[PDB]
């Protein structure tokens, strides 16, 4: 049946995004495949430059559009990080070689902060009907629809061809012996149940099991306050507004973390969690994990992003309601 | 003797910036001036691409100034916000119209959060001898040694001409009423005792006394984290990753919040710290007040930054060792 592959990019191991055409004539814009939502969105023409991210960013046209079809029902849209709004619209969407017809919103409001630090115009959902903010049908749902893919399965490979996300299937080419599947423990949310963060070998948090939300628009590994704060402080690491940070001396002497999912531990080193810019001390190097409170009901739980997936090819497999990891090669 | 006023620009009740001249022919660059810190800096030519907000701002050409004097010495600058690297140098700088020659480093490091952020291209610290990172000589104190203002004092007016900067005295035209002053606590920092935080009517915070650090760099209201959770508890404000917020719709049922400067309350509304972009319900909007440990030795303190500024038109006397307020117009 069919299987197509999304060529991603790569901007500084926090930004993975590849790219999806609109209306007709086709109009291109870099979307981010996020995991942890349902909606997409791309910057409208309607936008104001009295919002600076609109003028640094591809602007969706309607006019220029013959398949374009108005809906206008306004549409807010609060992530962890940033809020966007504006209204639904719809026209077709191509990504990966298949057109669609596709409910999606063009933003109107797009705040400096987050999105002036944006490489990618908007967000492409691939989340589940229950996370729709408008019970907007989600992009792959109306894909499955189609009847085409040899399964109704997607993949994830975040490298280090920054990227591919293959829908319909898997490559191997990059990721390394069998699958380990683990099952959605709640339909409608891509989360797991997680069975202990250790930290060296010792388990130090979730020990009496928490939940892991597998998301690939999260450029870090997120956990609730209290948990960071237990963690860093056993990491070592100070806190900054922005980020936890360590000597950069210091980064090769950190623990390695892992995480108990299912039946194995996936463990991270220092060499995969901290961004060792230099070996030299008195400068500050990131760690790519840090605090974010999600509120019920989807949360209380951890996030494993692009600093997890990066080490682990993740399968996202609807058919059977589950997500299977391989080391990534 | 003289009084030059610097013209500000006010992007978005965040950003105040005025503009500066490096260089011989002169090199304008739009900087924020900071009574929190004390050295100068702009982004150098030698600032690779591979730092993108190197792309989106001006640039300083060494080469292109017949008046540059080669030092070199690394210089590593960690604010509250941000860190930037180069190395320094020195050359004529005029800003209000008064030269003077300055060692200043050029920037090859600027990371994207929080620069890409910046509508301004650099800083111009105002602050003491002692907050200079390299020893380096404050801008003011040479401008002071030129001999030149009728007094050793600069005065900010932030507006709601986004703002002004006089050097040498203040501009009345901006102020209702006469000044009230308070004294440096210690030398070196503008940092005075604070008596107590108020809500409504009631004394909540800072009882028994505390720092505030007059910091015209800092677009918010900060205190230390213990504190703003106290603060945030009280006026009914929810937690986000970059901000406080509150359901617009509540922006005008908040308690005015006081600060107990010397001899008197200054008072701040719900008018005064909200970003109330909408009355509507079911929309967040932001409080310009937020968390900040700023360390030791000069931290903890609470820092009065931008929204404090806004509304009480602020004078830093220097020959006195003290700070005067009055009401902004
Ligand atoms: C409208 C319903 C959405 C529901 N879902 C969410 O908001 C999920 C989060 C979601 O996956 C979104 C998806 C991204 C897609 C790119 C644009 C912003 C949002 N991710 C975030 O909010 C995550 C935070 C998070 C981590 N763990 C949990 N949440 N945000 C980020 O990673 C930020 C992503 C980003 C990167 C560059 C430019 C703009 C934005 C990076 S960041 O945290 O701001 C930082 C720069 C590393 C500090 C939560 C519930 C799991
Ligand atoms: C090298 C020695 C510096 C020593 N001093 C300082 O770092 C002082 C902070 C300092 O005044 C600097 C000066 C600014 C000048 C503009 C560029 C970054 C820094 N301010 C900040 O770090 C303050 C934080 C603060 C608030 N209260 C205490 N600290 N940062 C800000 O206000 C940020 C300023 C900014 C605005 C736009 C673009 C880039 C940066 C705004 S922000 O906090 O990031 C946000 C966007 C409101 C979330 C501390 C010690 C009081
Ligand atoms: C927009 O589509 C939504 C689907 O939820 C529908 O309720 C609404 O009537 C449509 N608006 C128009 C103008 O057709
Ligand atoms: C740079 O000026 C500093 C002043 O602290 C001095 O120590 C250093 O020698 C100068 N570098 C050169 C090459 O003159």
């Amino acid at each position: 049946n069919t299987t197509s592959s999304v060529i991603l990019t790569n901007y500084m191991d926090t930004q993975y995004y590849g790219e999806i055409g609109i209306g007709t004539p086709p109009q291109t814009f870099k979307v981010v495949f996020d995991t942890g939502s349902s909606n997409v969105w791309v910057p409208s023409s309607k936008c104001s430059r009295l919002y600076t991210a609109c003028v640094y960013h591809k602007l969706f046209d309607a006019s220029d559009s013959s398949s374009y079809k108005h809906n206008g029902t306004e549409l807010t849209l609060r992530y962890s990080t940033g809020t966007v709004s504006g209204f639904l619209s719809q026209d077709i969407i191509t990504v990966g070689g298949i057109t669609v017809t596709q409910m999606f919103g063009e933003v109107t409001e797009m705040p400096a902060l987050p999105f002036m630090l944006a490489e990618f115009d908007g967000v492409v959902g691939m989340g589940f009907i229950e996370q729709a903010i408008g019970r907007v049908t989600p992009i792959f749902d109306n894909i499955i629809s189609q009847g085409v893919l040899k399964e109704d399965v997607f993949s994830f490979y975040y490298n280090r061809l920054g990227g591919q996300i293959v829908l319909g299937g898997s490559d191997p080419q990059h990721y390394e012996g069998n699958f380990h599947y683990i099952n959605l423990i709640k339909t409608g949310v891509w989360q797991i149940q997680m069975k202990g963060v250790s930290v060296g070998s010792s388990t130090l948090l979730c020990e009496d099991g928490c939940l892991a939300l597998v998301d690939t628009g999260a450029s870090y590994i997120s956990g609730s306050t209290s948990s960071i704060e237990k963690l860093m402080e056993a990491l070592g690491a100070k806190k900054r507004l922005f980020d936890y940070v360590v000597k950069c001396n210091e980064g090769p002497t950190l623990p390695d973390i892992s995480f108990h999912l299912g039946g194995k531990e996936y463990t991270l080193t220092s060499a995969d969690y901290v961004f060792q810019e230099s070996y030299s001390s008195k400068k500050l190097c990131t760690l790519a994990i840090h605090a974010m409170d999600i509120p019920p009901p989807t949360g209380p739980t951890w996030a494993l992003g692009a600093t997890f997936i990066r080490k682990f090819y993740t399968e996202f497999d609807r058919r059977n309601n589950r997500i299977g990891f391989a080391l990534a090669r």
